[PDB]
């Protein structure tokens, strides 16, 4: 007689399920562990098409490997959410999750039951969030100096040689520029443009936007100072009714009369544009060739078929209103830019709209000698934008270099004393797990992690220094705050909560049923 | 139990990743190395269609072979950016990059950590940019004597037999002609035409453009001197309204009335063109057969369906504006050319527009006995256009023959002296890598590189001659600057920065993960 | 082009090598773990021929599986040596080894160096051997009461339903009978015979041997009491010279003369045999049909073509000399037995030689209702023979139920206190490893291992009872010695030494290179 | 593992490159040589 469950399926039960998930978990974490910290190393990933990524970026590495294993996929989500919510610490969150799994294994191997480790882990994680709040330092949303340390620290995570002050300062300026009325930071308002050049150091902030267009007619000016900018959502073409209409001509002289009426409509449209005071125009749709001439005659710069996202960012940066009826355009809808110029950048003709006074969107123009060099600089800039953004929004930071993890572990071990029975083992395991961060930072730096940890713990003990950690450079336990190695509270709260919730989910599993 | 990482994957870790990337790098550099300098040799590349490229051009070689290795691709980017930013030195940039990887291996082998190597490379490179600025010689953007030396030097890189004075002077004229208002050179403004002929020496500069078109009517003049040129992007055909319109005829008499209105409309367009004073007309689109007759009656030479990019180059060279409505055509929209002539070249009839007064676009008409001979001449012209452009824009040149690399190398060793720790080893390594240029120049010349190096070094020592290099023709060490062997500063700055940045990126890699 | 190491080869390095070895070991151990102790369960193994094995026997399970994994094979050697040296505790030895590897992982995952783990493991192993000597109790080789407990405990390891006093006593009698004149036990001297019957309880000890033979002629007695046994390894056939000899007959009268001669010497061999006083005969070679008759006439029981093996057991059993020259047969070569009988057993005709007075070999005749039921009873008999034999040879025993492991583990932690530095971690890990035994006993008994262990340790703490263990049959912590749960010291010394040596070997591996 | 330059490629270097080019040229020339001048002979080519 036939089998109930499909004969085309692999199944793993009890200890086998647990080992499968735990192992898949640990292995995923191990792949990114060697990237961690300023002394970490990079991966080169090559896809089936032969395209290559080289990067220190945790979540990028994990996405680009084509990981199939179901449990591994559950940990990759930890990295994706870290990137979305914070923009930095993707490796950290994943490595913590893998270590929570490793630490749980030791407990299951001693007959501690899964629901008990889940329970302890949940209590530990909650305690950790409370401890994090007390540990965190308040900072002002407009403390340029601290935000710059936040940016430098982030970039350094991808290597000391990336952390140029000028770059950190540029990033802080970019993010501060787009903070909205509610004090919120929308990362998308910072346009990232990537162009080969003489050097990574040519990277610059443009207060404005880069539009991949040329002016529609060579007769128009190619450089305009103090431009007055019109933004049109409608085509500068002959308008037609929605209701089907046809012209009937029975008198040979009407040909010219109609042709001359359509020409006049275009001349009128151009007239209205001129009247607003606009000397630069971006149209989201088509501009009739004939109108192209009239604009040129008037000395008005125009680009046509501008991307909707371009129009939207122009508006944000220049302060113009995208107008849908040429008739309705007025002086009040115009934006301002100190400079509008068409010029070539690494061989490509583009229109720069720059030197805007209070742009709500700006552009990081990232330069470097090669495409692949630029990509990684762009990834670093992104990490920095994320954490500067977090610090502006939250006004809360912690010390880095694994100082905070050490402080947490110590405190959690104190907490665990007060826990009765078996759950205590789980809480203690969760505490021990956090130390994978300082431990890995040390090993990637070529240091002895055990002795390093002994020293860092000692500096935290007996009401010591919550900011003490190992400076991977000097090799000494130092005050990370004094050294300016700092990171948003959010990096830690998100990473730890994600690691906890995802491992709790995985540790509840006693049966894996895989089809096909 | 299932695999965590995809099983379809090849992986190389630690020493193997480093070896892979270093070796692939080195091998890519070694392929173009024998092309380096005036005594370098050429490659013949045959693709899968049997098409043939023969060239001394580094980036061309590297593009044309179909390299798939991931680390080699990173190094090819170096050649591509060199071509884009400078136009010359593509081989130099790749060879330095290869040598940087080679010197890094020696340090990795005697147990220096990668981040220290990158730290050292970055410091040396930064210092080298600073030194390059003081080594450079100031030069005037209108000093044609120096620009001609720049161009001669460039062409000689591809073989002295290519370096003719007439050719180099022509190139200087071409580039001088298109310098814009900001003092920038867009090398796309110099159109390259390639046409077989009696000799390479028949290559000529046309102050104007070639149009692959014939006049639309044989009744039109084949030749106009002191041409007045109309540029129309609108068809010279009966204009249709945008709104759908049909003629209705009820009276037989009206049949002719409309037909003859359409002819009058045509005559009018032609009269207006004539009225501007135009005797030559390029139209981007169609011209009614009847209009073609009228034009020919009026003595006006016309070509139809002209490529938009042709229209554009025409406007740049003659001064005309491209007009959208024949109604607006005035005398001020007209371009000038000393000669417009339809004639045969290499069996093809084309329209020459020559002897323009202040052309903003011009045309190098490259001749030679065969197609493949011409191709390489055009490549050499491109190198020279590139470096003449840089010189005009930058006003900074250095001496060639590897003299500048020797000077740099010597100064970096001094700098290295004051560096503390392992980092010093990397700085010295970078210094030494630069000498791959003078060493390879001497190799390809059949000279003893080691002895040559001793000599050139001695000539730079004791505050000697920063311009001393080995002249591959003399066999002697001489002042290269006095010999007129010079190249733009930008050649060296772009090549060293790109080599530095790409190799630093490659050296960070400890893990290669290649799918499929 | 081309590769140094073979292209057809898998390789695992550093952490991957350690992981695959550690995992393979752990999984091998987990396979037999559930069999451990009196509450352990059994495996049914089926081979590729569809033959089945049902057993609780650790080493049998590991041999019958077709393990190919290289590290796993290393651990199976542990079970084989345990079987060879001791005959019991094969599961115990593998489970300790598996746990040593698990414990080692956690050390490796803190970055303790393999050699330090190895050094710690060796130090703990040597200390354990010293502690075992003092922990052990002395017993006399003639203490049947203790030997019976050793036997009962052993059989109980395979389930309480197997552990019958009568059977244990038989086994003690069997081993006692074969102890040699130096106090050594050769388990080979206890012939195992397996025959289906009415009940497992019908198992019996035969003071003598079973011969799978029938007497050569039905005319011979079927039964003889107080038999005088001759043992010949020469054929009772006509003797032929070693030099090629041929009879030549020329006189018809001589035909019968040579025939009559042959039978007369046959008749004389038989008279030589009778003369010795033998009435029972076992011949290794053939017995001429005619001599068969003669033996029959003289009333002598004989069997022919007896295999060397039985001849040798017969000699040991009855004290006869296997003789090679019929002429040399004297009455002092004859063995004795109370009863020689040809008898059917389970439908099989066999010669029982029993009730010998001081047999140097004896026969365990194992009975049971089915072949597979019998096979496992024989395996349990083999365990018991093994440990009774060890106890007789060593005169040292320890208490069972995991009591000795707990005592050992407690003393080793004390020892670890005085170890400086990192090695201390390893010594502690080794100590903790030994508790896998009491832990697994409890697990399989369905008890809570964590609390059980807390209790047993407390019973061992500060001058406690070294014999304190959990009794799986009562659920309480009791004095295992006073309950009679005891096992030879050698079980523990071999198990721990094997586990330590094999895992130290595996832990030194950092590179797996596998062909094909 | 793996190769930098494509695995599907022939390559001829130094004297081998010069030889194959020189030979190919010479053979091409020898093909039409016998046609040269008023006493030259003709080819029949079939596609
Ligand atoms: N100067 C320093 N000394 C010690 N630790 C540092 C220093 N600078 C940064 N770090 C730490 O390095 C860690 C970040 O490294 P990084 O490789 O970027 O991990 P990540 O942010 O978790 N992953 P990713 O999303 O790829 O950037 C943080 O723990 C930092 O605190
Ligand atoms: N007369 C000379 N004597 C010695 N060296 C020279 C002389 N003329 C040019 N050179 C050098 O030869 C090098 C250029 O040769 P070349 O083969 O073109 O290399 P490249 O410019 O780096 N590659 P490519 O992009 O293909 O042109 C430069 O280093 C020049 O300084
Ligand atoms: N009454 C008992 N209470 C607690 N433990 C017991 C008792 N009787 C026996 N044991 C233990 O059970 C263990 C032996 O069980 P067993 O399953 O035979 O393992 P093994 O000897 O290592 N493997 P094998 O070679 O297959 O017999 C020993 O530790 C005994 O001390
Ligand atoms: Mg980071
Ligand atoms: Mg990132
Ligand atoms: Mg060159
Ligand atoms: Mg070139
Ligand atoms: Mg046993
Ligand atoms: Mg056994």
């Amino acid at each position: 007689q036939p089998g109930v469950l499909p004969e085309n399926m692999k199944r793993y039960m009890g200890r086998d399920a647990q080992r499968m998930n735990i192992l898949a978990g640990r292995i995923i974490a191990e792949t990114v562990r060697s990237t961690l910290g300023p002394k970490g190393m990079d991966k080169m990933l090559v896809d089936d098409l032969g395209d290559v990524v080289v990067t220190n970026d945790g979540v990028t590495i994990l996405r680009e490997m084509s990981v199939e294993h179901p449990a591994a996929k559950m940990l990759i989500e930890v990295a994706k959410t870290q990137e979305k919510e914070v923009g930095d610490g993707t490796t950290t969150a994943v490595v913590v999750a893998g270590e929570l799994l490793r630490k749980a294994e030791e407990l299951l191997d001693q007959n501690v039951h899964p629901t008990i480790v889940v329970k302890g882990y949940q209590a530990a994680a909650q305690k950790a969030q409370e401890l994090l709040k007390t540990i965190a330092c308040e900072v002002g949303a407009q403390d340029k100096e601290i935000l710059t340390k936040i940016a430098m620290t982030s970039i350094t995570g991808k290597g000391a040689e990336k952390a140029k002050e000028k770059l950190a300062e540029i990033i802080v300026e970019a993010v501060s520029a787009v903070v909205d009325d509610e004090g919120k930071v929308d990362k998308d308002l910072i346009k990232i443009e990537k162009k080969s050049g003489a050097s990574i150091d040519d990277t610059e902030l443009i207060k404005g936007v880069l539009v991949d267009k040329e002016r529609v007619s060579a007769q128009m000016p190619k450089k305009v100072t103090d431009a007055k900018i019109a933004l049109l959502n409608c085509a500068i073409e002959i308008k037609e009714t929605e209701t089907d209409a046809e012209i009937r001509i029975t008198d040979p002289a009407k040909l010219m009369e109609f042709i001359e009426q359509e020409e006049k409509m275009l001349k009128d449209m151009v007239a209205e544009i001129k009247a607003s005071g606009a000397n630069v125009l971006f149209c989201q749709k088509g501009i009739d060739d004939l109108a192209q001439h009239y604009l040129a005659k008037e000395g008005i710069v125009a680009a046509r078929r501008v991307k909707k996202s371009d129009m939207e960012k122009l508006a944000k940066a220049t302060g113009a209103n995208v107008i849908a009826a040429i008739a309705a355009l007025s002086a009040q809808d115009l934006g301002d830019a100190g400079l509008v110029e068409e010029r070539k950048i690494s061989g490509d003709s583009m229109i720069f709209v720059e030197e805007c006074k209070h742009p709500k969107a700006v552009t990081m123009l990232i330069r470097g000698t090669t495409e692949h060099v630029i990509e990684e600089v762009a990834r670093a800039v992104d990490d920095a934008v994320g954490v500067v953004g977090c610090t502006i929004e939250d006004g809360r930071i912690v010390s880095g270099g694994g100082s905070t993890e050490v402080e947490l572990s110590m405190k959690l071990r104190e907490y665990a004393e007060g826990i009765s029975g078996r759950e205590q083992l789980a809480v203690r395991a969760f505490a021990d797990a956090l130390e994978v961060i300082p431990r890995t930072l040390a090993e990637n730096a070529g240091l002895d992690a055990i002795e390093i940890l002994v020293k860092v713990r000692a500096a935290h003990a007996s009401n010591g220094n919550k900011c003490a950690g190992l400076n991977v450079f000097t090799g000494a336990v130092e005050d990370m705050c004094e050294n300016g190695v700092v990171e948003p509270l959010r990096v830690k709260t998100q990473a730890i909560q994600s690691a906890a919730e995802s491992t709790e989910m995985l540790l509840r599993i006693d049966d894996v049923i895989a089809a096909e």
